[PDB]
């Protein structure tokens, strides 16, 4: 009875990591995340230089979720880079490193530097593709050109196997469309679904105030609000993406929400919002919990019921 | 004290009322909803012809919320609009009725059919924008240039003032698109955000299976894992759309819930998944939660509040 893995090359003790942008974006959180009991780690998703983010307050968390606009604070590429060639140790866990690039150029920039560690010392890209492009176009999933043209850049520039981070989806055209496009490449090797969900506001009744400054309060959604739409994204990709694994994220506080994830066809399975309140201690409760499914179920490995969501008559 | 307002030359109660779809579709629902203290009601979205819907089971409710995959079952066209004019009680509330035919075409039929009607008895055109196209081309609003067509072409066809029934959307440069569609035309007097957050997929850990059986489990989602995401929307379009109203929907379960949408600019506000799940009873709930909120605070008037959410510095 075991939660091992074996992917991307690599040999994971369980299928939990954090999510990107949560406890990952110094030394020490890094440190710690290693420290912990996940499966692996992601590092805060990296610009080329070092990044302030946007005002305070900019993250808000709830009995139901997270609302959130950091602008992207993280200690730039180079910080990132060397935690992967020099300090990291991958005796403990493999570690994933998340780009975020605000163009395609930066993107292409820091991926040809990263390829000879990638390489040598076995860390694995996520490019973070729910990143802003052009002021007035939408993020760049959300526009199919941009994300075709960021890929193939991208995949010339790394030439390695790398996974991406997808925004949610709410159309089949959209599901159909945006796999269709990743499926062109054979370099993406998982499919990360999902990022937050796109632009929540949150009201505060008794101070008839939004709670996060930036953008007029309008933010990025996490936790128990999305795990529905989180649910969908995956089995979603899972469907339409045969020879990739989708990597799944999106309001796991449980063992069993991790346990519907696998169900849809999750992989790896990341915590934003809860990690975020409850702390790195999550992790072996997670495990716990989930193992304690699998018991009650007579269910030995992920790959028992992994994808395998049953749907009705 | 009362939450009297005046709206689209008519006068309601209360700013409470059904959402399309809830409590709506037969004339026992109708009759039921107009006993209500709802200060209006919305029909079913319909089309010209009767339709069965999809197989059952096709909606569930959970403690936070909703999913739907109805597939549009509707007594048809000819039906809501004898009730539009030899049934419905004016003297009551005012009612609305929903459309959502299958094509462009079907919903010129349709209006310009009840333009007569609604000169003559008052009644109000929801025109509902998550109706299909196709498949293979996304909902009429997620496709700005056939959303530019359906509004062209109803607003040539209906000529009097109607409203607008909008999925939600998640990202600025949309917001700022699908704003600037609307305002094009004069005769959209109101606008309703939300409709369902699209295609969530719900599973059950116990059974291991999804839980609405249509496209293997794939459904709209509302409730509580919508409420920011229809605030955000509510407020989004109150700011690009300073001659239209906006009528708010989503996640609405007590007076706090329908106060936040007030703020973010609704004149109405709508009960779909509370209502389905608590009875018409819930208006009279509703009205005094919103009503004390109201005196705690010294608030007199919807007008006081509505729109004045407090952004941060
Ligand atoms: C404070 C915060 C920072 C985040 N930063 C990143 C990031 O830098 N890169 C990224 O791809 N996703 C980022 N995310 C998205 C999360 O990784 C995750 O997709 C989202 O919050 C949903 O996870 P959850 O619902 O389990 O919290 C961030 C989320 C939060 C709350
Ligand atoms: C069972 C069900 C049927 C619905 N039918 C319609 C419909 O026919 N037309 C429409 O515009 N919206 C329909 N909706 C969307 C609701 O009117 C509303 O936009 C959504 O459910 C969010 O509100 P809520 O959070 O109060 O449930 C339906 C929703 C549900 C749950
Ligand atoms: C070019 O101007 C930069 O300003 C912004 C404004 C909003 C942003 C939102 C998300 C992000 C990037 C990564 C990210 C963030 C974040 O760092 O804000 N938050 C998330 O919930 N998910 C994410 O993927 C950068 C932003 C930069
Ligand atoms: C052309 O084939 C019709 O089949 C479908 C499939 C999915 C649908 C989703 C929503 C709807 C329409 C109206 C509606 C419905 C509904 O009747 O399913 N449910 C919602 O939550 N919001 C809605 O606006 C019709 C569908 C028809």
């Amino acid at each position: 009875m075991c939660l091992k893995l074996n992917l991307l090359d690599h040999v994971f003790a369980n299928p939990f990591m954090n999510a990107a942008g949560v406890l990952c974006s110094t030394e020490e959180d890094l440190r710690c995340m290693t420290a912990s009991s996940s499966g692996a780690l992601v590092s805060k998703s990296c610009t080329s230089a070092p990044r302030d983010g946007n005002p305070e307050p900019r993250y808000m968390a709830f009995p139901l979720g997270s609302i959130n606009s950091m602008g992207l604070p993280n200690l730039g590429f180079d910080f990132y880079l060397k935690y992967a060639s020099d300090l990291h140790d991958y005796s403990k866990k493999p570690l994933f490193l998340s780009i975020s690039g605000l163009s395609v150029e930066e993107n292409v920039a820091m991926v040809r530097r990263l390829a000879p560690v990638a390489q040598e010392k076995g860390v694995l890209l996520e490019l973070n593709l729910s990143c802003p492009n052009v002021p007035g176009k939408p993020q760049v999933a959300y526009d199919f050109e941009a994300m075709r043209t960021y890929l193939q850049q991208v995949s010339l520039a790394y030439g390695l196997p790398f996974g991406v981070k997808m925004p949610p989806y709410f159309d089949i055209a959209h599901f159909d469309t945006a796999a269709a496009v990743l499926n062109e490449f054979p370099l993406v090797k998982f499919v990360t679904c999902v990022n937050s969900v796109g632009n929540g506001l949150v009201i505060d009744a008794e101070s008839e105030s939004v709670v996060i400054k930036p953008k007029q309060g309008f933010g990025g959604l996490g936790g128990k609000y999305i795990l529905p739409t989180a649910l969908a994204n995956v089995n979603a990709f899972y469907r339409r993406c045969p020879d990739k694994l989708v990597f799944g994220c999106g309001g796991v506080y449980s063992g069993e929400d991790a346990f519907l994830h696998i169900l849809a066809g999750a992989s790896m399975v990341q915590v934003g919002t809860a990690l975020q309140e409850e702390g790195p201690g999550i992790f072996t409760r997670l495990e716990d919990e989930l193992l304690e499914i699998m018991a009650r179920k007579g269910y030995r490995t992920l790959e028992e019921f992994r994808g395998r969501v049953k749907t009705i008559e």
